[PDB]
Formats: structure tokens, C-alpha cells, sequence
RNA sequence: GGCCAGGUAGCUCAGUCGGUAGAGCGUCCGCCUGAAAAGCGGAAGGUCGGCGGUUCGAUCCCGCCCCUGGCCACCA
């Protein structure tokens, strides 16, 4: 429910770019990826939701 | 070229007919050891063979194609 408000997408794909453009490495970006794409991400569960 | 069964993680496989997909071993981390492994605890990792289509969304539905194993067939 909550989860899948445009407020509560926006919050987290403005999270997601956020820790994306501040990494600065492909290393650091690999765990970007895990923690805002991968499949426990904010993102991930508004789609299991 | 024919028939059957398949292609899912680094290896060996289970599974799923629309929104989470997994095991054993392999990888990484913490405790631990002088350093290890085991044990205990915790992670990463898959374009589910490919390209189109359908769909708000496809490993899963439709089309085309590719490869793998087995049994045939052919032959210097
Ligand atoms: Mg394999």
C-alpha cells in the first residue's frame, strides 16, 4: 500500500540515484547495486509487494 | 538429416504454466587460529539459452532461432 505511493517510489528512486552518483568506483557501485536494485532493495520489494 | 529428453549460480542439479527462484559444493566476511580448516553466524553471485511479440509487467504465454545429452541415420 504505502509502499507503492509515488511518494514512497519517488523516495526511493531518488535514494537509489543518490547512492549511485556518489559512487565513485565500479566496487562501490556493485554494492550500490545490491542494496537499491538487487533483490531486498526498496525497489525489489514494491514489485514482490 | 530423423526421434526423445533437456538448457536455471563458478560446478552438479531440483523447480516454477505473469509480479520472491532454490539446494549441494565453489566465492566473500565476523567469531575462532601464530596462520588455517572444521564448527557457529552472516553476505555476494542468475540478463532462468537468444532475439522479437503479447502485457502495466514474462524464466513461465505466442513466434523465430541457437546450443547440450542420449538413441538412430550417414561416411574417406
Ligand atoms: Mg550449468
Amino acid at each position: 500500500n504505502a509502499m507503492l505511493s509515488p511518494e514512497a517510489l519517488t523516495t526511493a528512486v531518488d535514494a537509489a540515484q543518490q547512492a549511485i552518483a556518489l559512487a565513485d568506483t565500479l566496487d562501490v557501485l556493485a554494492r550500490v547495486k545490491t542494496e537499491h536494485l538487487g533483490d531486498r532493495s526498496p525497489l525489489a520489494l514494491a514489485r514482490q509487494a
